[PDB]
């Protein structure tokens, strides 16, 4: 990475009922193809790395899922800053969680 | 007795104290822990599973917990809700392999 | 009165194509309320009390799920307390209203 | 605008700074938008984008990053609303809803 950054994504296809989870799924194997550490909670996925690889995963992933349906509605936050280490563990310790 | 289970996820962004914002951010984690509720809080965010009722209320308190300490404050709430399945956090995640 | 400024978005999970129909219903529920109503094309945003804005969206997210078996919604609040904060005025803030 | 493929979008970034008032910062963000390819309409809470989804990528993360420049911290949110059997448009999304 070069510039890292932590984010979470959200990938969620319309039109196919409330059972999505073999899309959801299928978007979060793409994540993994990646340089990024990948923590998915049960509202989205967490993403830590360099910011162009994590905005080339999220198209991808967004477009994996688009190739099976017809509408999807995908959230992506970045949470970057300058002053300490971007990363999944260095905020879960900030707020006592680690 | 009456049980309306979803699943959600709260952000609470506190605005006009510069990059660090974990303090007030802990505070507002903290409140989770007096309402009946599953927590599981994330680099990103808090994920809750409970009563929407119950959520909702969590979701104002946690908000303005941090109001109090600072001037401006963004919050957010999302909520996920099905009704031919329960709504759980365990449930989600078998579903896509995390469990 | 507690006034805020929130974002609602709702995302049905149906079987149709037409997810607006459902919707159109969710916007009408928060004009139930005492709320400013600003509606986008991708949320709608509300001005009022937070306590007003909590119900309508808790109403409004119930509605849709009536339609169809599962719904994403989302609540975005923006609360100051140092000064008073209103949707044209956060407009005319940024020279965009 | 020029595009291979359309998507409507919201985006927000939002500063973490010294001071409550975070227009100047927001309006830096969307003059950024505005240089691109695309059609811009800010509202209270987020600006909506219509155009590639490419240009409307790179947009953010120049907006994001220009942001970033003045503040130590900056938390930005961009949301995605693509179709394949409908036009991706602000205005078929408002004239949907009952609004056009």
């Amino acid at each position: 990475f070069m510039r890292k950054v932590v984010a979470e994504v959200s990938i969620i296809p319309l039109g196919k009922g409330a059972s999505v989870s073999k899309y959801v799924k299928k978007a979060i194997e793409v994540f993994k193809k990646y340089d990024l550490k990948v923590e998915t909670n049960a509202m989205g996925t967490v993403l830590e790395g360099d910011l162009d690889e994590i905005l080339k995963a999220f198209k991808e992933a967004h477009s994996t899922v688009l190739n099976d349906v017809d509408r999807v509605v995908s959230s992506l936050k970045i949470d970057e800053r300058k002053d300490k280490e971007n990363t999944i563990e260095r905020k879960l310790k900030a707020i006592g969680e680690l």
